């Protein structure tokens, strides 16, 4: 089980569904061997029905697509579909949202509203919104009207691109001409450009991916405003991980996906529920979470998480997890067989993300609260089907602080140097006792065992120093494994960096450090760490690409990660990605994507598998940019 | 050479190609054999970094992908995606004239203007945009800002859905949710509900890839209109098609993709530059069309069509082309390599599609003229380059009677009753003179030999006394075997279908029937067939699921293919498809698109690679629903 997954409780929840015939991820996986090297490579298009074309990596024929498209042109297609479905899907939830905000203002959807002014005031000053003498409702109203307009063509390019980068970036990526002109227009325009017989030439078609990277930036960054004007911005708080935070006697919802829309009002709700449920005959409703909902429920409510990404099967396998409720995007539908198996009632709720034998709740934001009861009472009645079943939640759980928002961050460092609080953490920087800024993000990948390549290169990287900061699940690997915990400060933490979490944790009235990664939000929350990187490189008058600042992705699985990598490439970030991307097929696009996009954007891409060898290799980007400043090293 | 096509020129000119050893589309089709099975099922998914995950159509294992998504998820994912793909070439397409005609009214690109104001007028009242007492250029400025805002969510929905067909038909589609909230909206919703983790229901799936499909025809009316304001709605022209209107003695120039907006200009710079290119010794210069862009300037200008689609490359084999003048979709970029053995120069002008070794022109609207004179200049020192070379030009043409638009059918019509045009045509349905109508439209694909599906059925529709209309490279392949050449009545049409033409061309000034074959435009324009079935369907008081109306895409290639038949199934009709396409993996998804879709929008694909099977079953459904009005048969 080991090679599976290294985590403990998943290890335990494997033996479970071995014994008990649950088909788990891990098992579909062993029975998909040996996976198609056309594939894997990139080296295989389907965009005509002439295909499909298969082109050989090494050898005889064929080596070239029917209609003539040569390797590196079906490899730079493939690659920019990706960049435009993940761009589409953090598209989708940032629209959701800001439909939201305007049927809030406009009177529409009552269990929503403007819970934090103050950014709604510091988005609005930022868009050119005018904030004097206006009304919250009518200038939540303007920032709503410009983020649904961010979607299309008009006077201005897109407003979460320009206003959210330095403008000496922004420059440089618009003398490449990488603005994007509309985050839907760009994911419509790659669609066309990669349809057969038109762009059919590898830089062309990268620097379109690039550009729709960029629309992919914009979405993440709307939908991280729009979830903190309306839910409130995160301040750390602490809570636990791992399944362990099932409780057999509670009735246990997990709260599943990406939008936090309905789930923060699923948390609202279950409060006030508890009595109800009480007199099922449980000790309350024990809301619990499951990836980036799960962790937007945690930043800013302190929901603990059950598990994540390539183990959420394993929640269900413990028999204690009545009701799982769903959005969108990295749900296994795996889940909805599973559940025949352990009684857990799947519930999806948007009508475009729809799973075969689930329940569906036809959420509404204008019955948000009214929906959110009914839900809760099918998972109090799923727990009165087990009343006194066996379950067997593994008792393992870690400790978690989390809520470091970019504000949050500020402010902690504002203890320190109230009038100019990123000048500590520079000055630790110029010293030594921060090496640089390391990005761990993106999700787990079944080929990777779980949370190895995360846990491997963060253990490297802390001992010499990085200040680490995670989001989505690779927050949540780090998490499962303590990372999140300041009592491992001592065990992880090289000595400098030991010290300036100390520093910054006992002039912050906790009396302990910091912990050791900061704990970002979810995959959209990457945004926070372009506004804080984006911040220092104003703060220092250079260009991202001349920060310490590196990303990895460490077990990428989703389109959206390989949206996030090309647009940690396109604002300058080397940006490591653990997982085989389907760039290998050819030398060219590979070549593009590691080296000579470095002379576009200052960003490069560093594939590497072993996390030993990756962990040196974003040492040696950081000691470069190092070396770049005129910095020891 | 006769089982790779059935066009004489293009046999010829494979048989020099083969001598000379230049590789074609043929040879490497030929090379890809034997295909994958995995992908022409469609049971082949690569939307995580998991993947790639096959299943196996019969067996054991694999039976899952490794997320779980079973078969019928990962065929409607797929499909899904080729729907939105094909909308977002149909989208870019129209979204460019609708730029370009903005652009236009507001003084910007002089090289365009209002060619047809009362299509102009016609488009703005079925928009409900006033025209009583506007300028030409505020009217055309409001059609083109309701154009842009037809790609975003609004007030209304897509406008180029709900005003082009009829009230019925749209009250059918809405109460189903499939009524397109915006083009772009559309594409991006596909590929968020498409990727990992999302959607994982086949009927909701679906039922998204409907609306998709009508954002697509949204997108193909809009480029219709936008076309036919701009540069004129094409009335009957004669003109010729294949290799023979290639000429020895003149700058030969092919106008080759889809969008008219350049090659218009082209066909209009190119009789100016007749002079210079004399000076450099040749007759003229000779303006030649291949796929839509060629149909486009074939409808509005009489210009003759060298060839199409799967057969491109054949022009170059001559020896004689000396500029191919691409803009974006369809264009094998093998020309780009093939040109270095030819001596053609081919000229890319799009920015977003581009190929490798072609020289780019980097065309702009607002200079239109200026590039045309350079890209023309180049073609003419191309045919310096080849003074007194050998040629090879097939001595290979036929006659073609073409731009019968929708206005061009109603005024023949009219002339044989003014105040009711459509009454003799439903007058010769009802008596059995015409047994019902079909629509050939679509590519041609390198596994069906060139031409022989649409040229079989055809036959065999025309000897029923089905009124054949056609459009794209289906016009093409029609048109290059004589099917648009009224001398081939006679042999071609049965006796009742023989006398309506004989009766509208008689009445027409003409002296002869019109062709056997209406040629309607381009790809876009089969958004003309749908404006006369609606006018039909209205003038009659029913559905468009009740009119004895029939479209085949015989050789079906091009994802764009895809959206038009899933379009032609949503608005209503019997759709015959001649190629397999990656359906057949999954029984559920098979049986949605060709039985319970019945019932939901009244259409059906009929999936038939055999052509006199096709016919047989196209005649069938033809008669059932001439059984359905209660009509002989
Ligand atoms: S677009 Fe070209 S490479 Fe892709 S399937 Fe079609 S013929 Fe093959
Ligand atoms: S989305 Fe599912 S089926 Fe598709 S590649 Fe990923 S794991 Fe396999
Ligand atoms: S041949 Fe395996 S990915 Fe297509
Ligand atoms: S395995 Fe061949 S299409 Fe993927
Ligand atoms: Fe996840
Ligand atoms: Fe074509």
């Amino acid at each position: 089980q080991n090679l599976k997954s290294t985590d403990r409780a998943v290890q335990q929840m494997l033996d479970k569904a071995k014994r008990e015939g649950i088909q788990t991820v891990w098992d579909r996986y062993e029975a998909m061997k040996p996976q198609c090297g056309f594939g894997e490579t990139g080296l295989c298009c389907r965009h005509c029905l002439q295909g499909p074309c298969g082109i050989l990596p090494f050898g005889d024929e064929p080596k070239v697509g029917i209609c003539g498209a040569t390797a590196e042109v079906i490899v730079a297609r493939g690659l920019d579909r990706s960049i435009a479905a993940g761009a589409a899907g953090h598209s989708g939830h940032a629209k959701h949202l800001a439909h939201t905000l305007k049927k809030a203002v406009q009177g529409k959807a009552a269990s929503y509203m403007i819970k934090d002014r103050t950014k709604l005031h510091s988005i609005a000053k930022r868009l050119g919104i005018p904030t004097e003498g206006q009304k919250d409702e009518d200038i939540a109203l303007e920032v709503a009207k410009a983020a649904l307009a961010d979607f299309h063509e008009k006077d201005t390019p897109v407003l979460w691109v320009t206003t959210v980068l330095p403008p000496s970036r922004v420059k440089v990526l618009s003398a490449h001409g990488l603005i994007p002109a509309g985050i839907d227009h760009e994911i419509a325009e790659i669609m066309h450009r990669t349809s057969m017989g038109c762009d059919a030439d590898a830089q062309n078609l990268l620097l379109g991916g690039l550009r729709c990277s960029l629309a992919d930036l914009a979405g993440c960054y709307m939908g991280t405003d729009l979830a903190d004007i309306l839910f409130g911005t995160p301040a750390p708080v602490v809570t636990e991980s791992n399944l362990g935070v099932l409780k057999a006697d509670a009735v246990n919802v997990a709260v599943h996906g990406h939008n936090p829309v309905l789930s923060d009002i699923i948390v609202s709700v279950s409060k006030e529920m508890e009595n109800e449920a009480r007199a099922a005959g449980a000790t309350g409703i024990n809301v619990v979470g499951i990836c980036c909902t799960g962790n937007e429920v945690l930043m800013r409510h302190g929901i603990p998480a059950c598990t994540h990404s390539v183990s959420q099967e394993m929640a269900m396998i413990t028999g204690a997890l009545d009701a799982m409720i769903l959005d969108y995007q990295c749900i296994q539908p795996s889940v909805a067989t599973i559940a025949e198996c352990t009684g857990t009632t799947v519930i999806t709720t948007m009508e475009m993300s729809k799973i075969t034998g689930a329940t569906h709740v036809n959420f509404a934001e204008e019955a948000a609260v009214e929906n959110a009861k009914q839900i809760l009472r099918l998972a109090i009645d799923t727990f009165k089907r087990r009343k006194g079943k066996p379950v067997e939640i593994p008792n393992i759980k870690t400790k978690v602080v989390a809520g470091f928002s970019t504000e949050a961050i500020i402010n902690a460092l504002s203890k320190l140097n109230a009038n100019d609080p990123l000048k500590p953490l520079i000055d630790n920087v110029v010293n030594g006792n921060i090496r640089g800024v390391c990005l761990f993000a993106g999700c787990n990948n079944v080929k990777v065992p779980q949370d190895q390549n995360f846990t491997t290169i963060a253990r490297k990287l802390l001992k010499q120093n990085v200040l680490v900061v995670a989001t989505g699940c690779g927050a949540g690997a780090l998490m499962r494994h303590g990372f999140m915990d300041p009592a491992n400060v001592d065990e992880l933490c090289g000595d400098g960096l030991k010290a300036v979490l100390t520093a910054i944790g006992e002039a912050n009235g906790l009396g302990g450090p910091l912990p050791p990664v900061l704990h970002m939000g979810s995959c959209v929350d990457n945004s926070r760490a372009v506004a804080l990187v984006a911040a220092l490189a104003n703060r220092l008058g250079v260009d991202l690409d001349r920060l310490p600042v590196v990303a990895s992705a460490a077990e990428a699985m989703h389109e959206k990660a390989v949206a996030i990598g090309t647009w940690a490439v396109t604002i300058g970030l080397p940006t490591h990605i653990g997982v085989l991307p389907p760039i290998t097929g050819s030398l060219p696009v590979t070549q593009i994507l590691t080296s000579s996009v470095k002379d576009i954007t200052g960003g490069y891409f560093i594939v590497e598998l072993d996390p030993e060898t990756a962990a040196d290799k974003l040492l040696a980007a950081i000691n470069e940019r190092r070396a770049g400043l005129g910095l020891p090293w």
